Formats: C-alpha cells, sequence, structure tokens
C-alpha cells in the first residue's frame, strides 16, 4: 500500500510541527519521514493521546496534535490519510 521509500523522504517541518518535534527530539533543520513519523508516534504515546484497546484510535481535540492535523481524532491504521495530514505540516526537500 506504502512504499518503504516514503520513509526515506526529506523534509522541512512549519513552525508548528517543528515544535511538537521539538518536545520530544532535538531540533535540527531537516528530517526524515521516518523521524517524524517516529518523533510524532513518540509524542502521542508519552502524552497518552493513543487508546490502543479500543479501536487503536488517537485522541488530539484536547492537543497541539489536533490543531495540526485538523481532527479530533483519527485511526492510527489509516495511514495514507496520516501521511496527508503530517505534508501540509510541512515541505518536502528534493
Ligand atoms: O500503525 C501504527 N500503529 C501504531 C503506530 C503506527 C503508526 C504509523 C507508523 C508508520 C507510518 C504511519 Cl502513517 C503510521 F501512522 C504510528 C507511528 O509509529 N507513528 C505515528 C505518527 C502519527 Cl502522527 C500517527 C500514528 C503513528 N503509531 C504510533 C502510535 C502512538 C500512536
Amino acid at each position: 500500500q506504502i512504499p518503504a521509500s516514503e520513509q526515506e523522504t526529506l523534509v522541512r517541518p512549519k513552525p508548528l510541527l517543528l515544535k511538537l518535534l521539538k518536545s520530544v527530539g532535538a531540533q535540527k533543520d531537516t528530517y526524515t519521514m521516518k523521524e517524524v513519523l517516529f518523533y510524532l508516534g513518540q509524542y502521542i504515546m508519552t502524552k497518552r493521546l493513543y487508546d490502543e484497546k479500543q479501536q487503536h484510535i488517537v485522541y488530539c481535540s484536547n492537543d497541539l496534535l489536533g490543531d495540526l492535523f485538523g481532527v479530533p481524532s483519527f485511526s492510527v491504521k489509516e495511514h495514507r490519510k496520516i501521511y496527508t495530514m503530517i505534508y501540509r505540516n510541512l515541505v518536502v526537500v528534493n
């Protein structure tokens, strides 16, 4: 469905994404998509936004992540949707 190559994509986060990334990882100008997915996953888990028991839904209406993605919640199974929400918060570099 999603190619493995997607995770090699180099990105420059927009300010609000960068702000979220900085609460879980070291700041730098450019990230891989692998890094962005890892750091956002860690952001979600540390802050207990993920309800794994009960439908694999992340609940983010009470959090900055909700502002980033424009949704009150989403399913962690919907990978293409997740990539699209992340993409709108960054600029791809070559
Ligand atoms: O399938 C999954 N089930 C749980 C994992 C993983 C999911 C995931 C992994 C690769 C690519 C995509 Cl698009 C993907 F969604 C991920 C992840 O590893 N990083 C991340 C980041 C955001 Cl913003 C949302 C969900 C996840 N989840 C973290 C759990 C704390 C919710």
